[PDB]
């Protein structure tokens, strides 16, 4: 009777977990210390679930309802919701005595948030990442995330998004880089370099930018050149963050 | 012996005041309850007082700094600031008994919000809103503005960036109403629709918000067909910010 958590599985690690937007809320519970079970779901499957579950789609777009993970269910009230950010704020509210994660004077900042964090990183990010994480993705994953994803950048084969060595590639990169520069200024922006968005306290931002840098981590790999290279850019900012979260980067078994 | 606020003067109304971006240091001025003078500058004048006064630029590009207003320069501590989020942070930190705009937990996503407003907003406004400028400037500034202008837009002549009844004009006017509708979305992220970014104070993102949108206003002027219907959008919310505002939509006599 604990919270059901529904995840993608991947091959990226041992214990499966890779999804930037299903870290996001795996950190989020961690960090609360609320209880949960995965309940494991390949990309095709995800819109069944949902239906099955009484998830809402998180977006709604020319040609129907667009399901997605993560998704909670919480049987201590009955309620299924969908997307990390409205999961976050499910959290704060249902379980008023855990640790906040959007104080309610910075929901509409966090809402702001949320949207140049997507400009600034996640749209750089995608050329190099998503054609990463096809490549271990089980095999029906695979077929659903390729198919779409070539599918809306045009018929764009995947190996031809951004090649090893590539000029594409390294561009790809320089945006990226410049991305993170850009919420190295906002974290420093009154003269205190900081690591946490509210200063001492953990935000629901800071576990965003988590989340997706996990996600880069774990699917690039911890020993690939790519990643240590990452490890370095603005003085080991987002590697330091990454240590900070530590504690909370866990994939229970149980 | 007073703060000095240097500003664009135009002729779209009688006070001369236009600016987006001098007005939310005008707003942050007037709110806060500080004296200062104003003192007009023309654009092709904007570089040459920024190095007499010792203004910073605001930003650093291959082709040169690049100085712009709103900055003001406090004979009090004989600091001269330039850019209105920082005049902002340093009127908080330097005149700590004015009611704040930047709570200091906020600083980090306030920086956050200036990049996703950018992204949302200003882009945008441009089509429409810069050649609407263009032709209420003094001919000093109308020279250097199209110039510039009509150069960074590869040649187009302001006259064709949206002109009226035209389809570039009616898109440019779709793309301006769902980037409002995205801070209408971060405004009631939470479901309860706030006027306010922090709910019940005002803050710099407020400010933000109004210096943009009074320019829309005193630009395309308060009784155009455009305006009139920009006061519906989102169930009149931007309106009603200004109403909340016009106590410090006031440029001094002084
Ligand atoms: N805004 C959502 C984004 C969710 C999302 O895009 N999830 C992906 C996994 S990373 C998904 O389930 N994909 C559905 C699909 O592509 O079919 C959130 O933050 O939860
Ligand atoms: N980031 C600056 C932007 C200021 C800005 O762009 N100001 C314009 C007037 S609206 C300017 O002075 N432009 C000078 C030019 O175009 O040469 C701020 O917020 O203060």
């Amino acid at each position: 009777n604990v919270i059901q958590f529904y995840d993608i599985p991947g091959n990226a690690t041992p214990d499966k977990a890779w999804s930037p937007n299903t870290w996001k809320t795996r950190y989020t519970l961690n960090f609360k210390g609320i209880p949960y079970k995965t309940i494991w779901v390949e990309y095709p499957d995800i819109a069944s679930v949902c239906k099955e579950i009484g998830a809402e789609p998180t977006s709604i777009r020319p040609d129907g309802p667009y399901y997605t993970l993560p998704v909670i269910h919480d049987p201590s009230t009955g309620k299924t919701i969908s997307d990390s950010a409205a999961i976050a704020r499910y959290l704060d509210k249902t379980y008023p005595d855990t640790p906040v994660v959007i104080p309610p004077e910075t929901d509409a900042l966090h809402a702001a948030f949320n949207f140049a964090f997507s400009e600034a990183i996640v749209r750089a990010l995608a050329p190099i990442m998503l054609p990463a994480t096809n490549a271990q993705l089980n095999p029906r994953s695979e077929e659903f995330f390729r198919r779409t994803r070539e599918e809306s950048a045009g018929g764009v084969k995947l190996e031809d998004w951004a090649p090893p060595g590539s000029e594409k590639r390294a561009k790809a990169w320089e945006k990226i880089r410049a991305g993170f520069g850009q919420i190295a200024k906002w974290l420093s922006a009154d003269g205190n370099d900081k690591l946490l968005f509210l200063g001492d306290k953990v935000s629901y931002a800071d576990i965003t930018i988590v989340g997706w840098v996990i996600w880069v981590k774990r699917v690039l790999g911890p020993d690939s050149a790519e990643w240590k290279d990452f490890e370095t850019w603005d003085d080991g900012k987002w590697a330091k963050q990454l240590a900070l979260f530590e504690k909370y980067e866990v994939v229970p078994d149980a």
